[PDB]
């Protein structure tokens, strides 16, 4: 039984390096709430692995001229990865390419913005083309905004659009140090929001949420750790196990 | 400028009774969120007021056989009151009976239950008999089951219609206590579930959001109160009043 | 302009009795697609109208004996009534003694029985006599038989005659509800057997339209209303608005 | 008991390419109504098969010239098929060179056209030249107009005849999006109207009915095959199988 190879991504506070004033080795040079949680998955399941970051450094959308996926998402169609584990959105388009276990955490899209604005809803950004918005490249949030046949969100997406390579950012991080620098308001998920709006008293989530999804982890379709890793998740979930990472890396 | 008639409905940490030795009058002898609230507008717009509990005890939904409102939507549709100030729900059948300000706070239906039980989501208590769910009777959420199309909510208001009696509550305390009590799942509001969950370590939420929605003050149609009280709220919500007032009443 | 005195005849999901905790007055005591059809007309129109429920209860056949016509028809001819206002079959022997407006709902005849038997279609019916059949009467599917020089149903018709007062019954609910209690076929409207079907899951239409035909406002002939009326129902077709009504009282 | 060749073409929602991120293989490439009916045969009647798409996407009627037949009839007439498993048309022409089990379905040709608008009947489209409306080249619909000899159809032919390029389409889908893209209307049947309209909200069906037919298995004349799908299919009818099929496909 080799060691399973895990992709993730860094994002605060689901993955990140881990600091320390000694030399860290293997699994203990990252740490957060997925990596506590593929922690968990290994004893539970009973496997060794190997953590590898995601080599293009995305999430996961299909080209729209080839229509090739790339990302986590690729990594797991190409087998180059046994399981992704990470804040991986489980949407309907990937799961047509990738399984997932069920959600080990729920969320939504939601606006990250300034406060003290008069801007209160996904509405007033999108009826203003001064006040400019984006999503990470290549990610779920993205994608909704493509595919959405909502009048709001469908102009949202012709305005991020028409401005891709100035709104769309390579990593959350930088549409949050955007947030922070310039007039502009960034689409991601609520579950990081909170996260961020807990350390920046500058920012706010704008609204509600926009959408309703959760993260799972990953696998190449077919995969036999499918079904297993649904039964550790809701077996930590009962527990109380995942409210408790939770807590751990929110605060 | 006679003083505004204001309908409310008992909800902590909205609307309660507040608690004093010295005997209380007038506008002190309530407290909440949406008191503070009420107070702010007062202020901010310029008009005293009389507090009064909706008689009927309800929030509002229509009747099958006449069709006709009740709760604080038929209060307003019947100029019995000038404005309802409480965590009233903006949706789109009291749209078409009564005007709304722009929401003063955003949630979602979610599911409260005990912890430590595999149900996990609304389709774990769709898909079982055993476990009964409901919600409060003539509310939003009633409302919202009995208009679904969506598969999983459509059988569950099958489920609830059918026992009506026995799972439909006649206030949200009531249904808390019943998931306290028995195999009861209570289907109510997100910012209401937080508080409760807050304070009693054995209860949590199911799952994400089944929908997104707002509180916003409620007004007979054409009141010309309705968008003086949106410029109030969106005022507050700028300044950070909103988010100040909900960290003291949640804590 | 005095009230225009229209006659119907009590058939869900057209015409019924509305059903109320308080005492209903005038117009406001039926309900029904063809009573929200009426109000359309009224308003669009400008009249105001008293509704009676056709004396004989009948829809209306010409008597073999003396040719004497019945039901809504005879009411018309006698101009006992300005407007026959319900699921009135627009038929060739009918428009030779009433006007009919255009139609305002197509529909066909076709056959009510129960389901997991092997009778497929009407020829399934006519080959064989142990299985009784039979249509309302004096009503436009009898008069279709009576009239029918097609083998099938004029050997249909045989049957029916020859057995009238057995198998020919006084208002459709009576058919269903013997379709429902013994070995009886029933040759009734498409429209309303959708409607019967919908609600009975024992009961399915047996193979397709035996005919194609409409209903249509009925007017005594020569009557200014006729034009009229079906510039209404012309309007409230494009708009839409009967579709509407129909999923109202179908759904 | 070689496999069976089974000829049938493509249309939602009886026949489709099945869409999948994995390589699909055999009968599972495709689905639909008309698949899932295929696959109940060959289990109830025991054969393998093996699906072949008509080589000149037609339906199949008798040219004019020659008298020759083409689509999927001319391929059991040929022997090039064991069987036609498709929303295939019974009709009296037909018959005359290939046989027909009993209907799995019926249905009527009626009119695909705009919402909005004052044509309400094949009438209101026979008196008007502006407004084209055509059929699929080759089909049932095309022939029954072709051959009829009522009035407002038969001129209605001479107009699509004199514009058969132009009004006469090389599938149903592609006189669907003319109805969508101009002022067209378009003559098909009523089952795949339905399924058309329920998932366009622009769209409608226009008036009743133009005739009665049904859809069965095609088989080449004299077939062995015939009546055993004729009880194959009376079965499925009788069980209520059909009905099911009918739902999950129309949704
Ligand atoms: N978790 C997202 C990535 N991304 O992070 C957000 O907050 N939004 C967004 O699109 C994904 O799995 O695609
Ligand atoms: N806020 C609700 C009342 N009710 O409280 C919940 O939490 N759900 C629910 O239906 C309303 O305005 O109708
Ligand atoms: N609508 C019919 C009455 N009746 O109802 C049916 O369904 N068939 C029938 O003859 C009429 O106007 O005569
Ligand atoms: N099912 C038809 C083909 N075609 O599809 C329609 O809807 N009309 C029409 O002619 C046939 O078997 O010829
Ligand atoms: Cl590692
Ligand atoms: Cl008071
Ligand atoms: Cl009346
Ligand atoms: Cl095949």
């Amino acid at each position: 039984n080799r060691s399973l190879i895990v992709t993730t991504i860094l994002e605060e506070p689901y993955v990140l390096f881990k600091k320390s004033d000694k030399p860290l080795y293997g699994n203990d040079r990252f740490e957060g709430y997925c990596i506590d949680l593929l922690r968990e998955l290994s004893t539970i399941l009973g496997f060794t692995y190997e953590i590898r970051l995601v080599e293009d450094g995305k999430y996961g959308a299909q080209d729209d001229v080839n229509g090739q996926w790339n990302g986590m998402v690729r990594e797991l169609i190409d087998h180059k990865a046994d399981l992704a584990v990470a804040p991986l959105a489980i949407t309907y388009v990937r799961e047509k390419v990738i399984d997932f276990s069920k959600p080990f955490m729920t969320l939504g899209i939601s606006i990250l913005y300034r406060k003290g604005t008069p801007i209160d809803s996904a509405d007033d950004l999108a009826k203003q083309t001064k006040i400019e918005y984006g999503a990470v490249e290549d990610g779920a949030t993205m994608t909704f905004f493509k595919k959405s046949k909502i009048s709001t969100y469908d102009k949202m997406w012709a305005f991020m659009s028409s401005r891709r390579q100035s709104v769309l950012v390579k990593s959350n991080e930088e549409g949050i140090q955007r947030v922070l620098t310039s007039d502009y308001a960034f689409l991601m998920e609520s579950t990081t929001i909170e996260f961020v709006t807990q350390r920046n008293c500058n920012l706010t989530q704008i609204g509600g949420l926009i959408d309703s999804k959760g993260y799972g982890v990953g696998t190449p379709m077919g995969s036999p750790y499918r079904d297993k890793i649904t039964i550790a998740i809701l077996q930590l979930q009962e527990e109380g196990k995942l409210h408790m990472m939770k807590e751990k890396w929110w605060r």
